């Protein structure tokens, strides 16, 4: 049954919860992000009201075929009624199309729930600073402090240069990216550019692409892997034995490949520095993963707290187990300790 850290009290409002069935007075359905835990469950027989952003709606009737007439898109930073209930989405700095919502209560209370982000100082100047939050339904994935990781840019920088020094030393290198949803997209289309080539892909995942409103997009993608020398597959063929079978396949235009894996943490980082990063070899096939997250690190959830100053905090990721739970409250009690609140 629907777990409660997905409703949202003095609303008929449900958020990212659509495995469960009709939910038992439901009125409207939030979908924060098009990622498959958070939209599990949609589909063309959907046919209550669906309220996200413009990109999620994209993807919505063009990948799940759900029916027009139950899209609600709403513009971002923008103040919306639904259902009687003013609303806000602001950018949650996850994948494309991925929102965070502010609700303001008909008896006043104000919740903002996160949905999946990557909290970011940016966010102190948005709508947010301008009112009060009661409630906060935090994504709290990497809520332990042995959670650090690089910055986005300093991980592209170092991608980037990795690329251009493989390729130009050996122009019949290939450079091959993972993927298995949306978001990331910076990596493989930074390498593309450094390159001057496209980025070569299945049609199915062109197609995801072209839903994302990216500009000038016509110009770093394609589906013609012929012409390209960045090519990009699913996560799980990155991997020797995938790696060497494509290799196989492109028929000898190449004679190496350099891999890279954009996972989210790995204990490498407790230990190491971007720039001390090596891949893993065998033969002619490298393979480099590489902490591009887009989540908080444990010191960017901690700031963004410490500067809202909730109420009640309600996390929604890790709720599973009672070590996790517990330990999480006793962070939020530091937090509002050492900040005043
Ligand atoms: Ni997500």
């Amino acid at each position: 049954t629907c777990p409660f850290y997905k409703k949202i009290p003095g609303t008929g409002f449900t958020v990212d919860a659509f495995q469960y069935g009709v939910v038992e007075g439901c009125t409207a359905y939030f979908l924060t992000h098009f990622h498959s835990d958070h939209y599990a469950g949609l589909s063309k027989h959907f046919t209550f009201p669906v309220y996200c952003s413009e990109i999620t709606g994209n993807l919505l009737k063009n990948k799940l075929h759900v029916q027009e007439q139950y899209i609600h898109p709403l513009p971002l930073d923008t103040e919306c009624i639904v259902n009687g209930v003013k609303v806000v989405l602001l950018d949650a700095n996850h994948c494309p199309g991925a929102v965070m919502i502010l609700f303001y209560l008909p008896n006043g209370t104000v919740i903002l729930h996160t949905g999946d982000f990557r909290a970011d100082p940016s966010m102190e100047r948005s709508l947010l600073a301008d009112q009060k939050v009661h409630m906060l339904y935090l994504d709290t994935t990497y809520c332990s402090p042995e959670y650090t990781f690089p910055s986005q840019q300093e991980v592209i920088r170092f991608a980037i240069n990795t690329a251009f020094e493989a390729v130009t030393l050996n122009p019949h290198a290939l450079v091959v990216c993972g993927t298995y949803s949306i978001g990331k997209e910076k990596v493989f289309l930074a390498i593309a550019d450094v390159l001057g080539s496209k980025v070569g892909m299945s049609q199915e995942k062109y197609k995801t692409l072209q839903c994302l409103n990216i500009p000038e997009i016509n110009s770093l993608i394609t589906t013609d892997m012929c012409s390209s020398l960045v090519h990009l597959l699913p996560m799980m063929q990155i991997n020797f034995k995938g790696l060497q079978s494509h290799l196989k396949k492109c028929g000898g235009k190449y004679n190496q490949i350099l891999a890279f894996r954009p996972t989210g943490w790995t204990h490498s980082n407790k230990f190491t520095r971007i720039a001390d990063v090596i891949p893993q070899t065998k033969g002619n096939i490298s393979i480099y993963g590489i902490p591009y997250s887009e989540h908080s690190s444990y010191l960017e959830m901690k700031r963004f707290v410490q500067w809202l100053k909730p109420q009640k905090i309600i996390p929604t990721v890790n709720v599973g187990t009672w070590k996790s739970r517990s330990t999480m409250e006793k962070y939020f009690r530091e937090w509002k300790l050492e900040a005043g609140y």
